[PDB]
């Protein structure tokens, strides 16, 4: 049978910042209060984000203890690594424990682990740290997916599908854990694209249990992963770049990232849904990585999506911000929850078929086709 | 059927260093000739390695231009990234083109790409650069395996097995590309395990084509991937660590590393070969990551292997040094070539079943069971 999502959970650091308060706090903590023009430029970014609040392990106290993180280009990788390398598997464990509990099985039945993060690399990696913190079997088969950015929430589903379907009895724990430690920095007039990231990026972790052939007596399916594709967008080279440097992770954008994704999205829909015989994009349910808001506005107008097709996706953005790879898994969690609260006929807002989109560097589009589960 | 290796090729930078001359060259280029006692330690390490020569893209001219790389802990990550991020897909492409040529089929038939390196992280990754450099289909399904260290040569086979067996007609291009740019540094009194890296680490790339159900009329199997396990070793936490710092990749290694691997390897063999009905470890052909020579010596002694069992593994170490993930793939390439030329009965030294071992951080052992192909 098909790879099936058997449990979903999430976790965020307790520290929460209201987006309406952030331009003032950010410019205060980075000693930029005199940059009056820049501050109001940042305020519009935050207000245009449609983010309400964001969770951040980074506190005023931590930043005062690591002041080079407050400069735009301070030598600070070591300080960022020291923080994030511990936080990433810590927040990951918080989500994993909840997913394993929903699943209701002993964690000794987990045969595989996919860990995914762009928040800091180490040897051994976060996969090893999670294995040890959780007490998973030492023989757990681990895949460590490092630094793939905001499309990796779909990448982990693509990987899980092949892992679980090719190994009878396999049960895969997926954990995405992301934070702003490597990217947080002070503002600068000549790096507006970095400023965009300070308005959008947030912390979060999501965890999944995936397996083929559920045991209906003990396990409850939420979605089936039917297919998973990945493509690079023509002429998009260099549109989004993230560099790991002495000053941490530096983000570099070209002008028209939304135009690339909207102009190419239907190709991915066609390629994925032609084998299912589906051509009407309002007849499927949608999960789309929301961390670039103009991407979703332009996709929805280009395709003529009904205005609420993307409500779940934009709601996670509103409540949590751009948590990179974790976002689409947060959105799956909410969608199945909302559908149960409202009595919908399926976990896919009453519809049988859905698409999950990951967007990120390379310009890459990950396209996962999902099948809902009844009531 | 089983995932099957259908082509293998390798590449190294043209610059080559003779190990007999390396203690003098290294302590001269690092302006450290006065550290006479440390130099004698380094001579002993270089000789005991049994390495004859290593390929390194790092020339003295590049080191002169990048002097903070010759300090022990100079701020140098940006300079290392600038070199390595270009070098990794460039060497990888040299190997990939050869492997695709051996395979003989159009590169438009490559459906998946696995890239593996510990030589530097970037967004988008080396998988992206290679895709563009080779002109693979923009729809190629990529997996980027970053910073998994010396066991990752086995990891990529474990991954490719599930990708190819779960997708009829899929053809995976695998590329490992490793170099010394992140780890090269000058010597220090207080950090002698970093000297071990300077005596051992080297540059190299290997590429393979892998798929299931080969077309006998146009493809030629070399090995079949029977199974692939991964385990952490008991009580070994912290014995090997690698940190990505402002000074580059720092290595931290405990003296007991070979004792951990040799004391635990027979459990990996029993677990992997009990399904096959095999208990005689001299009865199978061996590919073992050789970058830690004492590991192989103690494994050999512990299990009572004939001295010829590890000959092919030690030969690649002799001629190329520790190329991290690429080593085991070089060893596979050489083993099928020797068997072809010596008229052996199979590509696995005339034997039917074999084992491929990756060793690295976590203490992790990757165990891949192989089946050879007849003449």
């Amino acid at each position: 049978g098909l790879a099936t999502i058997l449990a979903i959970s999430t976790a965020t650091p307790p520290n929460c910042v209201i987006q309406a308060d952030y331009p003032d706090y950010y410019f205060k903590i980075t000693n930029s209060e005199h940059m009056t023009e820049l501050k109001e430029k940042f305020r519009r970014l935050c207000e245009k984000s449609m983010i309400r609040k964001r969770h951040m392990c980074l506190t005023e106290e931590i930043l005062k203890a690591n002041p080079n993180m407050c400069l735009h280009m301070g030598t600070s990788l070591n300080a960022r690594q020291d923080i994030s390398l511990v936080e990433v598997p810590k927040l990951g464990k918080e989500a994993a424990t909840k997913a394993i509990k929903e699943w209701g099985q002993p964690k000794s039945k987990i045969t595989h682990l996919i860990f995914c993060t762009s928040a800091g690399v180490d040897m051994p990696g976060a996969d090893y740290q999670l294995t040890r913190l959780l007490g998973l079997s030492p023989e757990v088969k681990r895949m460590m997916i490092y630094q793939q950015g905001c499309y990796a929430g779909a990448t982990v589903l693509r990987l899980a599908k092949d892992l679980t379907e090719n190994n009878k009895g396999s049960r895969v724990l997926i954990v995405c854990s992301e934070n702003t430690v490597p990217t947080f920095r002070g503002p600068s007039d000549t790096h507006i694209d970095s400023l965009v990231g300070q308005a959008l990026f947030a912390d979060g972790a999501a965890a999944l249990i995936v397996g083929a052939d559920p045991d209906a007596s003990i396990e409850r399916p939420l979605y089936h992963i039917v297919s998973a594709s990945q493509t690079l967008l023509p002429d998009s080279d260099g549109a989004i770049e993230g560099h790991i440097r002495e000053a941490g992770l530096t983000v570099h954008l070209k002008k028209d990232v939304p135009a690339f994704f909207s102009a190419n999205i239907e190709k991915s829909l066609v390629d994925a849904f032609t084998p299912i015989g589906i051509s009407d994009w309002n007849s499927i349910f949608w999960i789309a990585h929301p961390g670039g808001p103009a991407i979703l506005d332009q996709v929805e107008e280009k395709l003529g999506l009904r205005k609420d097709k993307l409500k779940a996706s934009r709601h996670v953005m509103s409540e949590f911000g751009n948590m990179s790879s974790a976002c689409v898994l947060f959105i799956l969690d909410e969608m199945r929850k909302t559908c149960l609260e409202e009595g919908k006929a399926t976990t896919g807002e009453g519809l049988d078929w859905g698409v999950l989109f990951g967007f990120g560097p390379g310009l890459t589009v990950e396209t996962v086709v999902l099948r809902s589960v009844p009531i």
